């Protein structure tokens, strides 16, 4: 019983970042009053909650907890131009800024976004490696929005790629999938490697939510890469079905064909029904089975070789039960943790005629990925 | 000054239903909350009052002095055993007499001058003191049965208000329509079996009460065809929302010719809020205030009041709110809605819209 | 009975102002964790629960309340440098910042810090030219630390000797006293006037506090000036019968040789028993009496003239009883509201022993500046 | 580098007992407004930024941090009667209450009640065998003020005298001295003792502050615990200098008198020159001192053991840095952390003319108590 093989990635200092006073993330000035409670929409404690849940419910004595060592300047550099981290840590050393479009740090944000992206450099090699069999990273800021050279929507580097870029310069690894779920598309990661073919980068997102309009069906990839992105953009509204439905009808298959060697999976908790900062209908149990999906394909194509890194989240209240189900699912062990939205969320699941149509959507959409 | 009556009173900002992260009660597995607490805080209501006054726009708006409702107008919708209990928990340290209606020590007072400002708006616009109101009621009042307080509601605003209308001036047919986000139920059982209220609700499928849709809720006896229940599905935008109104909605107003329209009006179908999955935005509530003024224009002489429901995002109901009110009083501000382009751009593509359109359209077949 | 003669000068802005993002007022950084919660020390719940507290008490339908104005770039002027002037502007359009001590300001800001200042103007004038007997000016930003060059203490403009230079031009007032009650030294208003006869400047504030290590006694002017500065620099620590016993054998004593045309009180409430910014134990009762020697001295030298202007405050439970208190003693009337505390901190008082102590030094203190 | 001999006693759980919506300490109602950031005066955050600081020092790599373990029932009836137990668990296993003056819990705080008594009960053990040198235990929620049959002021149980008798039970120890610096009187621990020689209780506090009123320095004991409780006022708006002379005159000589085998010391950190519920002058460097004097007193006395149980403290922003401060001075090392407010909290200490008095009232208690 005693100790998983599941490694859980997490340091203090990455809920010391903070991106400053905004009413949600609306910056104040003009016509948006200054917030009087918890001022933000990325806050720390919709990162922190998982934690402590965590911790509450027992699971981190079963959990392999390493201590938080950060990327260095030379890990950020196989991704990120010189110029950009120049003028980060320059405005870091200052009082912070917003070097992008939605992506403000205060003083010494630069030091905390090395440490994030450590988290997830270190549960991607510890899976390699066979420390670990499988991982979670609360990698906090998030990386998925982030650009070579542009910071974007509350990402600061570019985590999952460089933590992948890492583990090829000390292990080299062949092929390599990065399963985004996060509620918004993963512009960053499928930037990074849109003209490779060494890694499939797998988005699915809410239609048009972020960036803002965007949908990307038609964006397979270019040279090289072409035919190794796969962007699902699936209706505001939808639920745990039609999540399902995307990932037996395309997710899946997409894998089987790909054969990777290892399985990233990019882990927003922003779908959840309660999310201020999308429109789904994701709950607790629907992360359980997106989490047993994914176990299950890299049993059958990787040797279990899984690993999970924290994106998005917005929901303080529900995040933590969201998260809490994949680090239970990842360890295979349940705790005594009793998410009291449980019923309620299932009964707000869209019924069997908007699931249908739903369906229908996505059938129409593998038939143009896979074929 | 614009003929457009606004009703607040700062008392509706002392209300508390306590220490919840959410709407979740803290316990063994909810971890209290460190910022704001609660859901109906305060500030989802005060911020929309606050840009109000930032805008200018109060120079213009006929402002009362909020007065409670009495006992008498409270016995007209719920009997004396709830009222007293009500009262004794209040004079206490508060409690939660129903589903998901917690109050603190006070909050039966304060209930009692939320009731009043959607009394005294009604008021005014049947003796025609104003064109058209606004009543900022917290707490809100849409989900509360007679006998049975629910989701925030502690006494049932809009029918007590409507009641002491009759009780002074007898109206033959009011219809309320309820474009907050979660279902009318308290409207809708306070009138069920009665024709002198058309209730309309256009709410998100299966949201709160949870798993409930209602569209074969017609009413019964002397109400049968005069409840509306129009369930939109999780994810809807304006398109679909302006469908439901040109399609449903309004042709119902015709048929029933409404001597006075009373919008329940709660702000949670924004798209940024906790609380449900919609998506609309400032400029959605400016086109169905419009119609519902052009509606109140061609049937009841503009008598248009507006009482305030839900409304979850302390960010973006503000600006929804403003919408509401420039577009009662027809005057524009200096305001501008920072996500105006944002949330166009967040809207449901053509394929979605084609489908909502066509479940819209079944509603209004078999809704006559 | 109906209406008083009392004004209170509000504007919603006020409550806009935003320090950012600080632990109480330290910045965050490698050490100070960002808070969860509540942000900063001058949060805009300090000041905007007064107001609520004075609209639920029932008071707001008896006070004169006119829409707030700004003052202009030309009042400002008066007392402060065009190069200050333009670089808080300049600042305020981009994105905010810090031009001073511990004054930092977010985007807007300079307008903001212009009503502010026009609510304290407003105040000024109106009790000159008789539409009221007496004010209250809800300022925020504060502006008794701002010297003519350099923000302090989340004070951005001078508003109070901008109120009384603008009164100036247009009334030609002739002695004016200021006395700040708030429990820092006001440094901002000392320095305006500090070579000047027509303005006697008083402060009593918490020995050592802000500016830190500031004690003051012997800095009493210069020039024409010279006599007409004093500072009561009293202990940590200090009570309702200090307080009481300074103002009455230095304070009033003051005035009546001075004999001002006007009374402006710098309206601190942050010498209350709960605040986190400093050590004394004033509550709603002391403050009272506080005012009612204030409006005694109007009435005997000035006919009733008395202009108070909010300055600091920075306990959110606390500071609405006694900003409260201050207005009902302004108007003459009582309420239904009850100070949950009064008990409890008259309670804490002083003893004996301190009291007596603490009377000796002011005693010195007194036979010095008198 | 390598391990320190001081233990830090802390749980999650703690963090989660909620005293319910206050303004500071007002109960909300007809003329007290609902707060809208922080609510409480005794919040979470008052004491886990304390915990966060010492995570960000790596500080913790050199603490020896044994799992929290709570007391029993046994263990709280060797003070507590039977009553008042009974009804605690009654109304925590409804929705909380308050069976006393100013001490508010909710749902579940009888569990997290028994937890903060244990962090005090195990660092007390772990101490007296030898598995530490000395201790810091982070109870939450506290327990100076809390009667055997009434608990007060944020205190549910008496979590100190429980700590005590649960180690003579186990022990045998003779003779124990706790050395109160909370701001605020020990009338808890002063009342479980009165009659008893085997504890001697000393309480350093704010004149008239809590209880309203209280001075104390004439209530020394009775029976066989006359002159075994010493109670030293100090006035409002003292600081470093005023304590440092009341701990040299008065603490540390009672301390060699009565010869301890153990010496507590109930750590509130509410004499803090910012804390919103007193008006001391106390600084990070101000604990420095006063720990090492304990630290040098247990040297002397009791093989320097030194258990340090966590009590008030109201500053989120400044409680920070003096709990820091202890712990680097039990476990005898420095970090990188520097307080920001060292130099001005340094320049708001009181003038040689208000020492001197302070140091006069001083000497006269030290004439009553010691001679
Ligand atoms: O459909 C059942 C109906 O029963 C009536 O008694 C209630 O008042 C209605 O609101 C409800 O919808
Ligand atoms: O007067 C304003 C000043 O008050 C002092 O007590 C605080 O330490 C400063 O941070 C603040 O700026
Ligand atoms: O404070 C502790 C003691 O105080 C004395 O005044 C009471 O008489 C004692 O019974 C009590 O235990
Ligand atoms: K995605
Ligand atoms: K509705
Ligand atoms: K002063
Ligand atoms: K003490
Ligand atoms: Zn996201
Ligand atoms: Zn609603
Ligand atoms: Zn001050
Ligand atoms: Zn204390």
């Amino acid at each position: 019983g005693t100790m998983s093989n599941t490694g859980f990635y997490t340091h203090e200092s990455t809920f010391w970042h903070s991106t400053g006073v905004q009413a949600l993330y609306f910056p104040i000035g003009e016509w948006v009053q200054p917030p009087s409670g918890t001022y933000g929409a990325d806050t720390p404690e919709t990162k922190r909650r998982f934690l402590n849940l965590l911790r509450m419910s027992g699971l981190t004595d079963r959990l392999v907890m390493p201590a938080g060592e950060p990327v260095t300047v030379e890990d950020c550099l196989r991704i990120h131009p010189a110029d950009y981290i120049r003028r980060f840590k320059e405005a870091s050393d200052a009082g912070g800024g917003d070097l992008g479009m939605l992506a403000p740090f205060s003083k010494g944000g630069f030091e905390i976004a090395l440490m994030s992206a450590g988290l997830a450099r270190a549960a991607i090699d510890d899976v390699l490696t066979g420390k670990v069999r499988n991982a979670y990273a609360l990698s906090r800021p998030a990386g998925h929005h982030c650009l070579p050279d542009t910071p974007m929507g509350f990402c600061l580097l570019a985590n999952i790629p460089i933590a992948i870029e890492a583990a090829r310069a000390r292990h080299g690894i062949e092929r390599v999938a990065v399963v985004d779920w996060d509620v918004h598309h993963g512009n960053g990661t499928q930037a990074c490697y849109y003209d490779r073919s060494d890694v499939l980068t797998i988005s699915v997102h809410q239609d048009r939510c972020f960036p803002p309009g965007y949908s990307g069906v038609e964006e397979r990839g270019e040279g090289a890469g072409l035919g190794h992105n796969i962007n699902i953009p699936l209706p505001a509204g939808s639920g745990q079905d039609t999540y399902v439905h995307a990932f037996e009808t395309i997710v899946l298959p997409a894998l089987d064909r790909y054969r990777p060697d290892l399985i990233v999976v990019a882990s927003g908790l922003d779908a959840n029904a309660v999310d201020p900062l999308a429109r789904m209908l994701l709950f607790s149990e629907s992360y359980r089975v997106l989490t047993g999906m994914m176990m299950d394909a890299a049993d059958r194509l990787c040797e279990g070789r899984l690993a999970v890194v924290h994106e998005g989240g917005y929901s303080e209240a529900y995040v933590p039960f969201c998260g809490q189900a994949i680090v239970e699912t990842l360890a295979g062990v349940r705790t005594g943790v009793v998410d009291p939205e449980l019923e309620m969320f299932a009964l707000w699941q869209p019924g069997d005629r908007i699931n249908r149509f739903h369906r229908e959507l996505v059938d129409e959409m593998a038939a143009v990925l896979l074929g």
